[PDB]
């Protein structure tokens, strides 16, 4: 009866982007922002996601803090006037908010639908009851309250992430209602497994109706793996809602790893028949993968042993500040993939859409994390006071506290994707102490979670194993998780695991390294918490610089590296995020603004330390590379006082995944240096250098500015890999550096387009901090600048006058456009005080 | 104002595919067909494409004779109602037939709208003016004939080509009214290369109106590579049209080439705007490519020299008849494309859209064809008879002849397909003699095209040139193309060469071996159009027998592979196809109805001289192969006397691209052989067995039972492939063996599916021909069956009863099923009396 396309056309229009005519205004009127026909003539028009705290200015006095950031937030609402189309009037209409920081409120038509508080939790509303008959206009109007202080890092305010409508017949899938679970696919796999799936049916209707489901499984972006499989005709009656399941085989699936970069995918389709008619059909994404873990051997998947070589990430995106764009989480993540990393932690609340797409699709596994607090709070304003009252949401069960509606709700979303492999309760939960209200929380949260899906290790990540022994109360809180999560521990590792042989451990958070990009000190000496006025507001991209609770990156891999029992490792982090800026942390007269524990800067820029893991987490066969620090601008007396040895001379290191590198200085070689290949107790072969605390070679080099290039050798003497530094001369020019020479006409595409300071010849100068105005023509949308600079108090945003403006810092900075959703082309120019100007031309069109 | 999504549907919406739902009847009176509200009851409901010759009985008696495969033509109608959609009652619309076999008829509501008498070229009508106003049912009825005989092979008849409507605004680009040019593309490369582009716009209203063209070039599924670039408006008068002109500029294109199998193509986009408003938006497909041919070095692609590496291929499709299918079209290319074939020749007429399409996307160099006659006709009811008479044509020129005017419109619509190379304006033109009348013709052809394009080379294929020394009133004709064709005339090539220094040459027909797989007969001599009653209605798949005129693949390609001045040559054929089965040509009480002459059989099974042309052409680095035969299986006398030597042995021949073969018997080696390693005179590398007539390694072995595997090495001695033939036991079953796991369900894409009769242990039976039923269920269609062999008699379609029965011959056959526009699955099943039953299961869905 019903052919193919008209099925993939029904799913299509199932769920509709919901972000364009927004109207928004900083403290409006309820009244006004509630109510039909408004003028909206004083509110700014825009289209969604809107992050309001970016485009404020650094302000000492904030309420949040440096630690957020120095932006404040305050209350806002946003409204938006829709009408049914006219085969629409009889459909059920959920409104989907991915975030809404936070605390927020949804009215439709002058009416209550919800109170939120979560800020980072998707939520959505059946909206149906509350529109209006015969398709004249609705309103609805959200209202957003950042108060201050909330968080412990910036978090943004108001709407930052999609909103989606979804139109459907009365009966239809339910939001989530999706479970697809293979349990014998390891078992299966080389021949037909066997994929069971369930599906939560709800008939909003008042009649009766008989109810099919029917489902089909293809590959994404591929063919289809099975034919339609259908389940026995029943009656959902009037009101009611059911489950149905049936079990589809697909032969030799593709399985889901992170060990390529395009992992095997699957969707699955439902069709939805009321009365022999369809009337509903949808897509799950999913893909085939199994793991074990073991306390002694760590994780493996698909039974490949491997160790998490994980980041944190938060939740923002430098100069786009919380505004969730597909296309920047997809520059993050893919430049997180190209360092090794195979793993990510959503420190420290639930993932936007985008990050979870992504990730399944660039082949990296997640911890989700459901709550940076329980009910002790950590901040007065954030979400311990919420965590214990009772669910409001008109879909909350009944007892469900907002702590177990949203842990929920949370599962029942992601329970689907493959790169999901672990649940977070909680990080640093200080009132997680073993006590009764404690115990009797934590097995609630697990069983929670346990009630919607038994696939995924349930944990939490806890610093309490750093201080003494690690021993202590909260053991008995770690007893009740499937997987624990150590903070800083490495010291106690071996103890803890001595006295609980079972536990399933690995570092949740370690290192935390400080750095600023360019900027070296004392290359020498480790340095703990070194904040002095000597500083600057600066860290060392030596990588020699740490908290007093950290670790280098060097002390803190080797250590993962040795030991089995501990699966791997979150660094803190992987990119800089607006606030926490230790060690400078909430001294609010200072400039600081942004953190210094990132491997990449908030523009996108690496520091040195992306290298130092790329060399270690990428082999050499995958990518061969090399990679020199410092630069070669030694002129500056005072800058190089503070490198140079007491020779005069300056350390060079190289990191590089070969087995040599030799170093040249102007053409003529320093020596030739060769990596010391050892093996682990368990046989994981890896290279390091002059002894078990340097990963890098090194020279010590007298200088004389030129040019040092670093050839990279296979064992057998073949270059396989090259690096250079040049000395510049004086600022000549700015030069534009494109990532994409085109990008979609489709309003949401955007690309990053670096500018360096260059001397005459095109070297970029290090030291460089020459301010860039840019003029932008054609059809894109600047959104963006940033330079990554911590102590940097410029705006990332359009200045009062409507300018761009950003200084470059060491020489780099990055500018962000946004397409239109007209074809075309953009030309973005830069300028600068006495150098030469320069533009370039992205083009916009079909994807 | 208009977004890129909204321009990318128009694009869509302004041509639809206008297959579906058509009435057919042979016979039909006039009256009824064209007739609004005729009862269709005695009528045949069905989707086109729909060759309706196909369906018939052989025939001993038919006029087509066994030249045209002995299957009827006659005279049909098809008739189809349709109503325009409220929003489009005031557009142009204009109905396009991609092929029409042939002297056709196109009536609508009842008024004679045009007659096109040529069988092969696509042709189209503006039909606005016929149309019903206010939205009322149209009728459109086509009368086809094939009165017989009317062509030297076989067919098909009827609306054998996809038709298609194109719906516009009154201001719209023409038909083919696109040109595409790169003047300068070879010194531009590398750099930006200036895409000159013109747009012939016609104004179909009563009213002036203000024009604007806009375009961009976009990389065909992928990013836009320039910006909008516009026209200066200007007024076009009512009832009048113009030529707009822009020049865009792409940054280093990729350059399409044969050298890979997913050239880079790209689309121009063209926006046309009247009065201000957005009106037609078309896409074109073009590609960036340069190409030199001298006469004593040949031909050259983009800067590299190359051979043309070529098949002749006709238009039908075995046990589809002529139905033009995109699938069935790419399995047959792309199976070209894996023996090294670079290009295409159309015997001997226009191709279709899909043919030229898929060389583009696979990267086949093409010399598409016009005309198998001029004036002086070979068969009665060809096209001879319409060549110089006025074309009637509603859009003819004033004086156009019917050959000027298929010429003119064939180039007008491939003229911006890379694939094409060469225009050729005859084949084997008897007539062409070099007499007052001829040479007065060619020049009026070469310039016909010269008028559309410069820049492909116009051609002839020749047979004049192998009689005598090949010199003659024909060397005239020659001197006015620019390229000349040789029809199997190696032997005359030296002096030919001597006497025209500054001819472009190549051979556009050459071999025609004649083979039928699975077949065997006396290895050890050439034989010459051995015909005799001995043969059994059989050729020899050693590639020993050619027709008296032809050479055998090994003569044929060392001439050409010899002689650089010799730019490449078409083999005939590439494939089998239905019709002229020589050597048996014409004895019509005989039951053959296929050719012989092809490379792989109308089952699209490989004979062994694809694995010879593989050899040779495809490279060792690209793919290594080795590839054995004959057959293993010698126990019956009468079989193995024709093939074994003096002493019993059989020959056992390896074609292969390794420097080696080690050839074992049941696991003990014969012994390993050695390709000799030669060069041609100007320096291209080849190989070559135990003399220069041979291209293969050879062993004469004493017949055991079991395996002979063929073991290839390179040069150090490491495998690189291997081949193993083993003797079969008695049939046991059926085997079913999959092409596709899965197709798309758009009731267009195919599957091919071999069947095969085993022993029990799964050994291939070579000489087994037991009839095979076959039943299939779910959604799918059987539309073909076919073994290949020429001397048979059985249906390719359906018995009268509706059941699909075929015999396997030598082995082997295939079945070919569609799918229908329902996702979900077919099985297939295979039965044979008193063998195993097989079945295999393919599913449907999204492409
Ligand atoms: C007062 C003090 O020094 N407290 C520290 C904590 O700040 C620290 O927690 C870390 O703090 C950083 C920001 O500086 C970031 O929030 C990390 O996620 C968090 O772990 C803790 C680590 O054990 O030590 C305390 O003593
Ligand atoms: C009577 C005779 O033998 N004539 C032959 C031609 O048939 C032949 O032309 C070729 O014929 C084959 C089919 O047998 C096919 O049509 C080829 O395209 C065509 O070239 C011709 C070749 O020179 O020789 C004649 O003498």
């Amino acid at each position: 009866a019903v052919t193919n396309e008209e099925v993939n056309q029904m799913i299509e229009d199932r769920k509709v982007d919901f972000n364009q005519n927004w109207y928004f205004k900083l403290n409006a009127n309820s009244k006004e922002a509630i109510k039909p026909d408004a003028d909206v003539s004083t509110w700014k028009k825009l289209d969604l996601p809107y992050d309001w705290s970016i485009f404020n200015d650094f302000d000492h006095e904030s309420p949040a803090q440096n630690e957020g950031g120095q932006l404040n937030g305050g209350e806002a609402w946003y409204r938006k006037t829709f009408k049914l189309d006219e085969k629409d009037l009889k459909k059920n209409v959920r409104l989907t908010f991915d975030g809404v920081y936070m605390d927020s409120q949804v009215y439709v038509n002058g009416q209550l639908v919800g109170h939120y508080p979560n800020g980072y939790n998707q939520f959505s509303y059946d909206i149906t009851k509350y529109l209006q008959k015969d398709g004249r206009e609705n309103v609805i109007a959200v209202h957003a309250v950042n108060k201050q202080p909330s968080s412990r890092w910036y978090s943004g305010s108001g709407i930052y992430r999609d909103v989606t409508l979804q139109v459907t017949d009365k009966v239809h899938v339910e939001k989530n209602g999706t479970t697809i679970l293979t349990p014998k696919l390891e078992e299966q796999q080389h021949g037909k497994v066997e994929t069971h799936v369930t599906s939560k049916i709800v008939n909003t209707d008042d009649k009766d109706h008989e109810l099919v489901a029917e489902y089909q499984i293809v590959e994404r972006g591929g063919h289809a793996v099975t034919g339609l499989v259908r389940t026995a005709s029943r009656t959902l009656k009037a009101h009611e809602s059911t489950s149905l399941d049936a079990i589809l085989e697909v032969e030799r699936p593709k399985l889901w790893t992170v060990l390529n970069d395009k992992p095997a995918l699957y969707e699955l389709i439902t069709r939805v028949y009321r009365d022999g008619q369809l009337v509903d059909a949808k897509k799950d994404l999913f893909g085939y993968r199994y793991y074990h873990w073991t306390p002694n051997e760590g994780f493996s998947l698909n039974g490949e042993r491997i160790k998490f070589h994980g980041v944190s990430l938060h939740h923002d995106h430098g100069a786009l500040g919380a505004e969730e764009n597909y296309k920047a989480e997809y520059r993050r993540l893919k430049q997180m993939k190209e360092m090794g990393v195979n793993s990510i932690r959503t420190t420290h609340n639930p993932a936007s859409e985008q990050t979870l797409q992504i990730a399944a699709e660039l082949g990296l596994l997640v911890q989700e994390e459901a709550f940076d607090t329980w009910y002790g709070g950590k901040k007065p304003y954030d979400y311990g006071r919420f965590f214990e009252k009772d669910a409001t949401h008109p879909e909350a069960r009944k007892g469900e506290k907002w702590s177990d509606f949203d842990l929920r709700t949370m599962v029942e979303r992601g329970k689907n994707n493959p790169a999901i492999f672990m649940w977070s309760i909680g990080n640093e939960i200080g009132e997680a102490n073993g006590d009764a209200h404690s115990l009797a929380t934590v097995k609630r949260l697990v069983k929670v979670i346990k009630d919607v899906d038994k696939t995924r290790y349930v944990t939490m990540g806890a610093d309490k194993f750093r201080f003494g022994n690690g021993s202590g109360g909260h053991e008995k809180i770690a007893d009740e998780l499937d997987a624990v999560g150590f903070n800083y521990s490495e010291d106690n590792y071996k103890a803890l695991r001595a006295k609980h042989p079972k536990w399933l451990i690995y570092g949740s958070q370690t290192s935390s390294a400080t750095r600023t990009r360019g900027s070296y000190y004392r290359p020498e000496r480790e340095l703990k918490h070194s904040n002095g006025p000597e500083r600057n507001y600066e860290q060392s991209d030596y990588g020699n610089d740490r908290v007093g609770w950290g670790k280098t990156a060097t002390a803190s891999w080797t250590f993962d590296r040795d030991n089995a029992g501990y699966a791997g490792q979150f660094i803190w982090t992987g990119t800089d995020y607006i606030g926490e800026p230790t060690p400078w942390h909430n001294q609010n007269q200072t400039p600081v603004k942004s953190s210094y524990f990132g491997i990449v800067d908030t523009a996108g820029i690496p520091k040195h330390d992306f290298y130092l893991y790329q060399s270690q987490w990428v082999s050499v066969k995958k990518k061969p590379m090399v990679h020199l620090l410092p630069h070669w601008n030694w002129e500056n007396k005072e800058l190089a006082s503070k490198v140079a040895d007491s020779e005069g001379k300056i350390p060079v290191r190289a990191y590089s995944n070969a087995s040599s590198v030799e170093l040249f200085l102007n053409g003529k070689s320093l020596g030739l240096k060769t990596f010391n290949k050892k093996q682990t107790s368990d046989g994981r072969t890896y290279q390091e250098g002059a002894n078990a605390n340097e990963l890098y070679l090194e020279w010590k080099v007298a200088y004389q500015p030129g040019t040092l290039e670093a050839i990279a050798r296979d064992e057998s003497g073949k270059e396989i890999a090259r690096d250079k530094i040049t000395t510049a001369g004086k600022p000549a020019a700015v030069r534009l550096i494109k990532e994409d020479h085109a990008i979609a006409a489709d309003g949401k595409d955007l690309t990053y387009i670096y500018y360096e300071i260059v001397d005459s010849q095109g070297n970029v100068v290090p030291t460089a901090n020459n301010l860039v105005r840019f003029q932008l023509h054609g059809q894109g949308q600047l959104v963006g600048v940033d330079n990554g600079e911590q102590a940097s108090r410029e705006r990332y945003k359009a200045q009062a006058d409507g300018s761009w403006i950003r200084k470059a810092f060491n020489g780099k900075g990055v500018a962000i456009v946004k397409s239109t959703e007209q074809a075309g082309k953009f030309t973005l120019t830069a300028h600068s005080d006495l150098l030469k100007s320069n533009q370039v031309t992205v083009f916009t069109g079909k994807k």
